[PDB]
């Protein structure tokens, strides 16, 4: 008698079978989150997260969208938090997004009729602009929180020259050095928090992963015309990692009819993990965003 195999687990040795999952086209399996509300929900918002990080990071502000009785749902991205996948390595960047949408696929089966949000921080932003651009007018709004729209130019400089040596010649392991976590947030708690994570990769840029994040950069740029979702667009002023530059091209390339920016003046890059007057701030519009756009 043939027998099943080992239960398949998370990175962490947790089985499948005791979390919320996806298996994605690749058969892959993703780690899910869900927070809903005890009564029908207005509206469906998917958070994307960003790189090296995963979804156990946006617990307050999922529950604050939960609290307009929003259904919030989310899953750590390939090669990220809890879902399979080499750490930070992806076959092409449009996996992120195939997978976004293979779960609100299934969340809008079974939901109905309900609008649909996307919520998305640095790369996790870049991925819902291209969600939202393969699908136009499918979406209800996004809300980007310092997406990857362009890089700092002379972090994105060095990184250039590091890509085209890679791509011509064979160097599996060469990786650019790690983020200075110094740069995430002026609170220096929430800098201490990230680097206590253990489901935080704080390791170097593959070179790989780099060359895929460079793809979503063009890609972005070449989507933001066919962009008409509705966006609040929040950006800090004085973000190492994601050009303020970006957020203003954003602004003047997408064709969205209903567009907002916020500007943060001296903020760094995790403005929802800022100092308490930027992140209360960063709630407080999100709030009325979504409860503008939800009533
Ligand atoms: O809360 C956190 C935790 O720490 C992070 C770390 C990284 C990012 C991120 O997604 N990118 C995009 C990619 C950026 C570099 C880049 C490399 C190559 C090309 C373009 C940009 C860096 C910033 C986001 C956070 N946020
Ligand atoms: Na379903």
């Amino acid at each position: 008698m043939p027998e099943e195999s080992s239960p398949r687990r998370t990175p962490q040795s947790i089985p499948y079978q005791d979390l919320p999952h996806l298996v994605n086209a690749d058969g892959q399996y993703l780690f899910c989150r869900y927070w809903a509300p005890t009564g029908t929900p207005k509206a469906l918002i998917f958070v994307s997260h960003g790189a090296g990080e995963h979804s156990g990071r946006y617990e307050e502000l999922a529950r604050m969208l939960m609290g307009l009785d929003l259904l919030v749902f989310a899953h750590d991205h390939v090669g990220h938090g809890q879902s399979e996948g080499e750490r930070m390595v992806v076959s092409d960047f449009h996996v992120f997004v195939r997978d976004v949408l293979q779960h609100v696929d299934s969340m809008q089966k079974d939901y109905p009729g309900l609008p649909v949000f996307l919520l998305g921080h640095s790369m996790g932003g870049a991925i819902a602009i291209l969600t939202a651009a393969e699908r136009p007018g499918h979406f209800a709004g996004m809300v980007l929180i310092s997406p990857l729209v362009l890089a700092n130019p002379e972090s994105a400089t060095t990184f250039k020259v590091l890509a085209a040596k890679v791509l011509n010649s064979v160097l599996p392991n060469l990786s650019s050095g790690p983020i200075d976590s110094s740069v995430l947030s002026r609170n220096k708690t929430e800098v201490d928090i990230y680097n206590s994570d253990p489901l935080i990769c704080r390791a170097g840029l593959k070179v790989c992963f780099g060359i895929q994040l460079l793809n979503a950069v063009s890609r972005v740029e070449r989507a933001l015309p066919k962009l008409t979702v509705p966006f609040l667009l929040l950006q800090g002023s004085a973000d190492r990692l994601c050009d303020s530059k970006g957020a203003y091209l954003l602004m003047e390339l997408a064709k969205s009819q209903d567009k907002t920016l916020k500007i943060y003046e001296g903020a760094y890059h995790v403005l929802h993990k800022e100092l308490p007057e930027v992140t209360n701030s960063v709630f407080h519009e999100i709030n009325m965003w979504v409860s503008q756009r939800t009533a």
